[PDB]
């Protein structure tokens, strides 16, 4: 019966060659969970509305106001790059693979254990004794079909632990409700207080009630059942492993060289600009490096921080990241900035509430944008540009210095061309379910492999209640025994990739591992500390170099 | 051996399409069960006799007199609507089926867990310390032969829980015994004390005694046992899921118009009153809307609260629901009012010994009486209304100003047609067993099915008694180790139904849900709360309208 | 299907009022006269995540 | 009785793609807290010489990220089907009728 | 869209509502340099509606 | 409508942003609507004699 | 003033399958049978006093 094992640990690596250029990487993870008896009995409709923040004419980002659902259940989502491979396999991939996709996915649950605490007095004081409790027993869960909210672990940077020799607490689960919120603007110091600042109430066209009890076959099993999904496979497309320095000025046959470079220092030069042969979409007699036409459009300017509001509330309107070039421009770019704790990557030793944090920089450099250089000019193009016939980044558009063209102008067009987000090794999102609507995105930010078909389907688990002897609902006298449970896991994430190959004469950039130092690739940034602590930072995706043409 | 479960939890509602109209319904149930070791050893004769209102000359109703059996033993009857589908169907199959019928229903008893509880003092206290008990063990019986007398859950509202993520506590059994009961009548204020008002002793040819312990085959389970029902079988016949607004005005062909309204205000006529062709009772010579032949009667006058008294006692005459119409006559009507608990469907933040209660009232429109209108007329049929040629409901019937011909009459006739009544989601009686006798009533007001066959069988169920090391029973030492049990209950009531179809041109009222305000439907009734409490409020059933003609 | 605990908006038919989902807006009138007005499309909620 | 015909203004069901221009707001690269007079263009900023003029009324925020759903087709009145436009790149979708 | 913000703060009547974590040190992603995050700056897969 | 001349600038440097060409109308405005212009050698169809 | 719980308003146009026939054609219905009970031709003098 019980007090036998019903399963094995695993979290290594395998690579099986397929040949033809092709290699099957099967991945496995293992780790030790801890869940603790939810403090939610039942389904609660907590409204959060910080005012704080929102009431301050200034402060309008700063605004968390909204309606969720906390339910009595966790969620064992390992949706986390670090949380499958090794540090090291990250690097062999990226410097020799240059395309992956996701292929099947399973998970396991042994060795289910479960105890109770008691108080037990020691000499005047009060230690708490742990018993195993074998009667005891857990559920779960796992929602193939979706039914529930999608909550993506990456999303609340709250997946499992990335460390394989140090357990890990299920994040509890909860979906956002139907709820009205209003902002108004306000500007620094506004004349007046802000107009409006209200949460909503419940509406009968979009009240949107689950439950875990109702939406899924709950699997009981105690300390001698152990549970296991099938073979879930993956149909989301291979992304491309490599970055693109080729810009909309460089595609086509490049200007025929009139002179030659008599020594290294010097340079050529190029034919008659009014007298020389090419296609440019204007009506000029003349032709340069910044008129001839392209075969399609390399990136796009996107909106400066365009904050929509809607009846949910004011938020920021995503914006495909991409390169920030010599322009230095983050924010404007969208640069995707993280915050992760300790459990997740954060150094061990950096005792204190303050999370580590990093801007991560896309690899495109083709379609990098740089709001120091772009400007406009009149319908007539002429040579001499005016001084009302152009402009630039630094006319006050809208009466105000700070808000030019840039901060409001879509660039997207018919010929729009981009490359995809470089997923990151640490607390990245792998896959994500697609929304229901009849015109999806092209793409998502938060995961680069996007399940065209049905998703994964969270894992959702919790402890069995464990009742006292007295019990009665009517007198809201919910007695439970103090519970807790350790569960371990075991998921296998199998993935095909393909790997380039040495086509140029020039060495290609590669990722390796300075000594120790300020050198970022320092060794120490991944070893243990004398005490033990260790950190992982992000790694350098996609450091071999893509032709775009 | 012990230490694994023996069961899974499934608490989900499945449609099976079977066309041609007909759908197969399975309605799955899983819940937790808490019992405590009953207080009662031994089968006891408790005489319950109130005499704080008995005593008093104005109470007669409030006569609680009578003598039951309380049986060691609780009971697993979930006979209720609400502990089986979920809030959301039932809206969806009263919107959608037009008919219903109970076919099969299965249960189960897995994870069944018993431990003990002992006194451990902490720091000069005394809290209590739980510890399970394997070679404890507790007894199941289904009685499906129904040899012990029947006893509905929803008659005493004391069924299983209607909420799935919350625990539930099993109903004590017992059952009525053979007593004299005599209460002589008495009004507001009669010259001297009540006359008689004593209960009686046991009788020898009524005494009805039964035990578990000789009625059943007691199955005895453990921790790492487990129990299963077959799969019974009803026979009762389907309940219509609409209502009736014919009524015994409008059936057959409607008077020939002889004016057409030339304006949307005004009206057309008819033809003379005294020249049309017709069919009336009457020998006049004349007919009219009020006169003329019906097929059948729709509805009929009932004895308004006739209190009919018997060997046991004073009782209220039950009487078939129907439609209240305009005369606002509920209690006259027979609009059953209820009253249930928290676990049962009141809000869990109401705090008080106050339950909530509701009216409920009959959609039949067609039977619908009313009081402010029923008069009669002397056998010379005249149409001037002589004062004391017609009975008026004003009109002091046996020296009395408020007992008039409503309150006694009976217009029960082979001509008498109604409906059933219509089935509350929450807290309503599904089925429940026949009377053995040989003219059975036409139907039940507690339940719309009747078990035309045998019955489905209560479910009873006690803990095991884990005696002490000492015990004596001639000593009335009756030593008995406080212990307690948790076991789960899984259940399907697989029924299937059909569906009417739009075969109207103006949309049929059907049961929406309105955004949160004073609106009745609203969806905050059926939303958790910040705190997580919760309720449940009927619904609207048989919304779809039904030509009874 | 029924996926969901609280009951999900439905398009009734309120009796004779001011109420827009009105029954004497498709019903005829003394004279026949009659009128088909919009009828509240999508009236079941869906989760979009 | 009359030459005036009947009216009504359909409103969709999206929740979720609605947009408020009494909230839509833009503010400056360095994205700080407190939202500076000049750091900031809200829907009440004259774009263009004219105060009825503001960005909303001129902005077109259709990017590679836009997700939204088909026009609720009405029962009375309401197209059907309809025929695709004979062009290299047709829309993703026609106002006129959901199917298509 | 996502994960809810984790909740701090568990009401104690159905009046009062919870709370969020320090909106300066709490994890998730913001496409923002800055060191704080909010329900108006989070990352979201796409971008509903236009 | 697409942006009349609108130089966008990279790491490459400022470049013209494509435009779909499409007819110029009764507006004659051609560098406006993407009318691309072309510039051709002898070799390639211009005439021998210029 | 009409309810919306007993609104019954049906149509001829949608209750059945109008058969248009001119001069020259004809229409049959199938052969129904009845299930009803057989009625007595009889009257009863009998009287409970007899």
């Amino acid at each position: 019966g019980v007090g036998v094992s019903t399963g094995s640990y695993d979290n290594q690596t395998h690579y099986r060659f397929l040949g033809d250029g092709w290699v099957e990487i099967t991945a496995l993870a293992t780790r030790l969970v801890h869940l603790n008896m939810p403090k939610s009995e039942n389904y609660c409709r907590i409204r959060v509305h910080n005012t704080t923040d929102t009431s301050v004419k200034g402060n309008m980002a700063k605004d968390d106001a909204h309606e969720q659902i906390w339910t009595p259940w966790s969620l064992v989502d390992a949706n986390a790059w670090g949380v499958w491979l090794q540090p090291s396999d990250w690097q062999y991939i990226c410097n020799t693979m240059s395309q992956l996709n996701l292929v099947s996915l399973d998970q396991e649950i042994f060795n289910v254990v479960l105890k109770t605490v008691t108080e037990q007095d020691l000499g005047g004081q009060a230690i708490k004794i742990y018993n195993a409790d074998l009667t005891a027993c857990m559920m779960v869960a796992v929602d193939s079909n979706n039914i529930l909210p999608y909550t993506p672990a990456a999303n609340s940077m709250e997946t499992l632990g990335f460390y394989p020799w140090k357990p890990t607490i299920a994040s509890p689960y909860r979906y956002y409700f139907c709820v009205d919120r209003d902002l108004s603007v306000t500007y620094e110091n506004q004349e007046g207080t802000v107009e409006h600042n209200v949460m909503g109430t419940p509406k009968g066209m979009n009240s949107q009630f689950f439950t875990i009890e109702n939406t899924q076959q709950i699997t009981l099993l105690r300390t001698g059942d152990e549970f296991a999904t099938g073979t879930y496979y993956f149909d989301t497309n291979p992304v491309k492993l490599t970055h693109t320095w080729q810009t909309n000025r460089q595609l086509g046959q490049p200007p025929l060289l009139s002179t030659f470079p008599e020594a290294d220092t010097d340079a050529g030069t190029l034919t008659a600009q009014g007298s020389r042969h090419g296609t440019t979409q204007m009506g000029v007699n003349w032709v340069s490096e910044a008129i001839r036409t392209r075969p399609a459009q390399v990136g796009f300017c996107q909106p400066h921080n365009d904050f929509e509001a809607s009846r949910a509330g004011p938020f920021a309107a995503p914006k495909v990241p991409a390169d920030i070039t010599q322009g230095v421009d983050k924010e404007a770019n969208g640069s995707v900035r993280y915050s992760y704790g300790k459990q997740h990557g954060e150094n061990w030793a950096s005792h204190g509430p303050a999370p580590e944090r990093y801007t991560w920089d896309e690899t495109s450099f083709g379609s990098g944008r740089d709001t120091k250089d772009g400007f406009i000019q009149s319908a007539p193009l002429v040579v001499p540009p005016p001084l009302n016939g152009i402009l630039t980044n630094a006319n006050p558009i809208g009466t105000k210095n700070d808000i030019h063209f840039s901060n409001v102008f879509n660039s997207y067009g018919p010929l729009t061309a981009f490359s995809h987000p470089s997923p990151v090794y640490p607390q990245g999102q792998i896959w994500d379910k697609e929304l229901d609507l009849e015109h999806k995105p092209r793409l998502h930010i938060t995961a680069p492999f996007v399940c065209k078909n049905n998703a994964p389907g969270q894992m959702l688990v919790r402890l069995g209640p464990n009742l006292t002897d007295q019990y009665d609902p009517n007198g809201a006298t919910l007695s439970r025994i103090v519970t807790y449970g350790t569960f371990f896991w075991k998921g296998k994430l199998t993935m095909r990739a393909k790997l380039r190959a040495n086509t140029t004469w020039n060495p290609v950039y590669q990722v390796s591992a300075e000594d120790n130092g300020n050198s970022y690739m320092s060794v120490t940034k991944w070893l243990p500390t004398a005490t033990g602590n260790m950190q992982s930072v992000p790694l350098i995706t996609r450091p071999v170099a893509r032709n775009t043409y």
